[PDB]
């Protein structure tokens, strides 16, 4: 036998960090969960109980606090970056270095009209990612995501025109509920290293906020066709709107909601126009992908 | 053998209701997911293997929607009492209905500054409760609550003072991070009936809104010398402004953040005024709990 | 105001334990979560941020520690009665110990047919548990449990014989699938102190057994007319074979497998008897509970 | 923009399955939760609102249960390869099928020491799963798994020899607790189609065995250097086994249990050689990955 791939390291390492501001007395927080898993000459560590070549997990753990002690922790595009970049330059035989970090909200509480200089709320479970790969000799990939987004409309979906066969059961609607959970990747062009990953810092906090106003504006305006439909306007105008972005990727489950026949009791009409009542469905769920990047055909478009 | 207790019905019935109106075309949106125990003369069916006496579950399901679509949503009393009252009503050996309701939020999306007629986030996880005991011969028993209402402060909390002995190793503060799950609850007022309950609909609403709002302004500005003192004051202002609630119970985890000594490397200071770097624990946890009435006492005060 | 009820603690206490048999090699593992919250004169750490009067749930949390170091773990009923006992006894101030414990499963693995020695598999995620309720002046009464037990029979579960009126559409069952998350527990006379705990502790681990034992044969065996019918024979079983123990308590959940009828597709025939493929249901359930005792009727029986 | 991946259908579809001998009257029950995604000619579904080429996630899920109905649903892998062959054959447009299956454990009843015929308990969460992807014009590549296989050892477990620098602070040991929880995956050779997958049916139920077998014996006998050091020889030895079999993988959590220094508590021994009471961590935790492959190498070993 052989090792033909290996990756190990510290997961679940929870970090929060607080920003004062002495002067006016405002306080900042930030708290996330990190996986940093190395790659490198390890082979040996499986093959042979060569120990040699561990960097304890324990050690990247102390790192993980150590790195945020000594740097900014946002954006966490820049943050894991930083950390990254420290394992394949700090060990010789370390060659790539995979951050994953999921941000939990901590906004701001408003007390009386004022934001408050040091009470935070957990605003929604929404999460904001970043997947950071530093590879030894060939850069810094870095895909950034919002997850957790739990939407719903009440009308304004559409599906109809779906093949239909012996298989077929499912009713043509003009008229449904849509709701989601959004998961939306934007994956930045190949960075060359960390100074270019800081050049580009003010764009990782503006690309998030247009993804995350493009994902809701979208979803509440297009009087939808599809979830295949909705999902694709929403990352080609992402696209659009940061050109070094190379590709948006959604994941969005379909959450049923059914109507309740009700005219078996007393006649009530809880169906089409007077549909009023519905049973939320846990499972199963339709789940929709695509990943849109920009077009490079010239004819048959 | 003799049953000495027993009560059986639905748990887990997810229920969604859409209000439309047609004339401005602004939806609203309610979901919630609902359990309904019974109890009455239905031993035999424990003990005789008497179905007779047995309002089927299902049966106890489809009721829940009927009455949804028949009846208000909202507020959550009010359909818990509409409910209950059903089932001890309808059958005359049932002679108490036990409604739960956790409510979900969907909050009104605002779109370019402006509410959205009808689409909606998840914009929290915490939830809004009913329990409503309706029992034949002694009227309705409300609790109502608000639950997984996630807060953090960086600084004005504080923990000293406490008991020192041979099993005590904590060091006293007079700066932590204090963070918690609220779970806040007011137990109204015995009602006679349906009517009374209808009699009193808006303080429903306004007493949940009164709770979260003294909430989290205590919480923000208690300069805190305890969970426990912190969390009197916010019962004791409540039962001030509603005098239709006998009692409120609050259960409060304390969400421990612990420094990070870090002096072992190159000398980092990040403990004390230099904490910046925290490593949230996800458990053990404290529990602290307290029910507060208002006084009876006379003397020795 | 006032203080109407109060107690804290510390909860999510994980604590493992080792037994080391240096004669034989044999080693046995235990893994438990504990609760431990305390009442007593503590009011003024609400009222008048009194701290003196606080025990610190981190000294709690080291007592938890220090007393399964010094004492056995098991069986927990044992070690809970020991845990609230010293609370009581420590602290003048306190007079009330309320002790959780969920013990988890650590099964000695089998290999090439031989047990090993140190080695163990989470063979279920079925935990044992107890409340202990150690009071000054009133002795100490447990509550023993067993949970998450959850099995399915295929057959041998019959509905049928339920009230029928305008809100019943369930059609009755002559055979279906009856499955269950057992939630069972039997609580204990109450004892006067530990000593009258330790003099019965060969009964824990023999009822906690009998329970499980009567459970699974009850529920293999029983052609059941209902939920209800089938737990009244576990509980009445139960008391029949431990005198110490007062009442029963089952609550189970109704986890329905629904039929699915593909008659439309080619004529499927998958229901009544041909039903092969099932659906599964999330939610909701039936939930049915009861509490079994032995009788006192002399008359009209 | 163009669409550059795409892939849709439905996730978390629970089935299950009965089959009754009417001789013997034994009865046996599979149940799964099951995910099929498609891919072909589908982007006009996206870019377009052309629905004539979605077949629709609720058909897919019919057809899950009428496949389930008209064959076998053992072993995993040939469930998935059928069901995965279907939307490809049946459908011109549709090139690819995905199908995922999660393996829930119903496994008989032993009541009074003899199997029951139609009673079933969930004796683990551990699960079995397979990915199938039927690519039209490519076979049938299958990965099969165990996971949530959750295992512990008080002994014979070492950590030592590993790097140590400025961030380093952990201490060698010698006599540790293991803990983790197994996800291993073995990635079959590519089957040409579906006649192929069935050639080898009964390698399927033999190799997850042996997979099983491998895993359990390995770690309770290995006096382990490392996580690493002890999943390697897991795989090496299940490669061996099959030869069908190109690759194995491990990914290992390494689910830390403390030892508590209770030194400072009347001179408490607890450490080192009088370790009894531990802390088990929630997190962080390792986590440990490795792909092993037979070796190609002919110099330089
Ligand atoms: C309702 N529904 C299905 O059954 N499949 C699909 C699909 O692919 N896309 C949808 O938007 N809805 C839907
Ligand atoms: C830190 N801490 C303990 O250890 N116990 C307690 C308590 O009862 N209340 C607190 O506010 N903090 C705290
Ligand atoms: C199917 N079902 C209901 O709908 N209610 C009930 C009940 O109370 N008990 C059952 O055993 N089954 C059942
Ligand atoms: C304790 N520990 C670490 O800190 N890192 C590692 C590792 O890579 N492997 C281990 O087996 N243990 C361990």
């Amino acid at each position: 036998s052989a090792v033909k791939a290996a990756r190990y390291g510290k997961d679940n390492v929870r970090v929060y960090k607080v920003h004062k501001d002495e002067k006016t007395g405002v306080q900042t927080v930030y708290e996330m969960t990190v996986c940093v898993l190395l790659e490198g000459e390890i082979e040996t560590s499986y093959t042979k109980a060569d120990n040699s070549v561990i960097v304890a997990t324990d050690s990247i753990k102390n790192t993980i606090y150590i790195t945020a002690k000594q740097n900014p922790v946002t954006p966490p595009e820049l943050f894991g970056s930083i950390l990254g970049t420290h394992f394949i330059e700090k060990y010789n035989h370390i060659h790539a270095a995979h951050v994953n970090i999921v941000c939990h909200r901590w906004t701001r509480m408003d007390i009386d009209g004022k934001p408050h200089p040091h009470s935070f709320i957990r605003d929604s479970e929404e999460k904001r990612n970043v997947q950071v790969d530093v590879v030894e000799g060939k850069g810094i990939d870095i895909k950034s995501s919002l997850s957790g987004l739990t939407v719903l409309k009440s009308t304004n979906s559409q599906f109809w025109g779906f093949l239909r066969d012996e298989y077929t059961t499912l009713k043509e609607t003009w008229d449904r509920i849509l709701s989601t959970d959004v998961d939306a990747t934007w994956q930045w062009k190949n960075f060359s290293g960390l100074q270019e990953v800081r050049s580009h810092v003010p764009k990782f906090d503006a690309t998030w906020a247009t993804a995350r106003e493009v994902t809701l504006k979208t979803f509440a305006e297009d009087n939808s066709a599809s979830v295949q439909a909705t999902m694709y306007k929403m990352a080609e105008q992402i696209l659009a709107r940061q050109q070094l972005i190379e590709t948006v990727e959604y994941s969005l489950p379909n959450k049923h909601y059914f109507e309740i026949d009700l005219s078996w009791h007393k006649g009530l009409q809880n169906t089409g126009k007077n549909a009023e009542v519905f049973a939320p469905q846990s499972d199963p769920n339709g789940l929709i992908k695509c990943t849109v990047g920009r077009s490079s055909l010239k004819s048959k478009l």
